[PDB]
């Protein structure tokens, strides 16, 4: 049978198949490559992707995501206390492990973490039956390089409930490399960067005559691009304020349009210089229109782009390497377009050029259908 390539991330999920010699990265029904990890519960309907994820602003407790975080811990480890704290949908403690809390027809309904990541495994796996017109039992899936034994067990069995047999479980910086088709030849030490929509990681990955092999990880749980959002939202909506008399915190569906058009103000500053924010009747009778310059858009962000370097100059550390002994960098994730990202990491590494792809969102998601190919032969 066939076998597919799923990027199970923490904010997102992207599918590739490998047919015909090349690699696919496939639309979901909105035409999109990449699709929200968000599971709604609202109104006796379930809801996968960004249908799931608007309901998130009039629905928050019914509306779950970041499952990728709890997926094979336990309720009292120190991170899954944190995520509870953040979190709006409830997280009980069942026997020690963290399960998700909603209402299906106004009736409690408990789901293990595999529970949720099988919905959005489903969604994946239809996607690939549907543009290979055959049933696909088999799947490459991705994992952050630090995922433990439990948390990899915890991902097969979200395939298995899904329907699908993860034939292998391969770490996101060697799907990345396998993306990038580094040379497999000789030994080569490789610095991952992937900056994604919530989470920061940076691995040293060795690649010896085709043995991969991660030295060292480390990141932050609670940086990515979202973050570099609320900065842009936090101040556009004090000025709203200053000029306005008006607080849009204050209206949960002015926060969530505002939210829409500044992330594409962000995606837009990372080719031009100034753009507009513009939404119409913002609240009734208040248009929003602002502009927002790359220089103000670095300025609000530039603590959490400098704070990257942290987990960079970590696993330089733990490996016991010299800035030096670095071969190349390759840039994952959606963040790592942002020019300053990547002037940052430039400079770290005393003047030496970042690799970066141009769709470095669905960079691992490619790597992993390679992986299938490679498997299949
Ligand atoms: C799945 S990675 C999606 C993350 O990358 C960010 N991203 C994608 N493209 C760009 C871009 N052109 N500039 C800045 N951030 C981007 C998105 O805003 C989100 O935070």
């Amino acid at each position: 049978g066939p076998v597919i390539g799923i990027d199970l991330g923490t904010t997102y999920s992207c599918v590739g198949v490998f047919k015909n010699g090349r690699v696919e990265i496939l639309n979901n029904e909105l035409g999109n490559r990449i699709t929200p990890s968000y599971v709604s519960f609202v109104d006796g309907e379930r809801k996968v992707g960004e249908a799931a994820k608007l309901e998130a602003t009039l629905h928050p407790t019914q509306t779950v995501f970041d499952v990728k975080r709890l997926i094979g811990r336990k309720f009292d480890d120190q991170e899954v206390v944190k995520d509870r704290s953040l979190l709006p949908y409830e997280i009980v403690n069942n026997q020690g492990k963290p399960n998700i809390k909603v209402q299906i027809k106004d009736k409690d309904t408990t789901f293990a973490p595999e529970q949720i990541s099988a919905m959005v495994l489903e969604k994946m796996k239809e996607i690939a039956q549907s543009f290979l017109g055959k049933p696909v039992k088999n799947a490459v899936v991705t994992v952050p390089a630090y995922f433990n034994d439990a948390q990899r067990q915890a991902t097969k069995d979200a395939g298995t409930i899904a329907g699908l047999n993860i034939v292998r479980i391969i770490n996101e910086p060697t799907a990345a490399a396998l993306a990038y088709g580094l040379d497999k030849k000789e030994e080569t030490s490789i610095l991952v960067y992937d900056l994604g929509g919530g989470t920061f990681d940076v691995s040293i990955l060795v690649i010896d005559n085709g043995v991969f092999e991660v030295y060292a990880t480390a990141g932050n749980t609670h940086l990515g691009g979202e973050d570099f959002d609320q900065r842009v939202m936090d101040y556009f909506i004090k000025m709203f304020k200053k000029k306005n008399n008006i607080d849009l915190r204050t209206d949960k569906r002015a926060i969530q349009k505002l939210r829409k058009e500044v992330e594409i103000a962000k995606r837009n500053l990372s080719v031009v210089h100034s753009t507009q924010i513009e939404i119409e009747d913002i609240v009734e009778g208040h248009n929003f229109s602002e502009t927002l310059t790359r220089a103000k858009f670095e300025e609000l962000n530039d603590d959490l782009f400098r704070e990257t370097l942290e987990p960079v100059k970590k696993v330089l550390d733990d490996a016991k390497y010299e800035k030096s002994k670095i071969d190349e960098i390759v840039l994952v994730g959606g963040s790592t377009r942002i020019p300053k990202i990547q002037q940052i990491i430039k400079e770290f590494f005393n003047g030496k050029e970042p690799n970066r792809g141009i769709n470095p969102d669905e960079a691992v998601a490619y790597g992993a259908a390679i992986q299938a190919g490679i498997i299949l032969g």
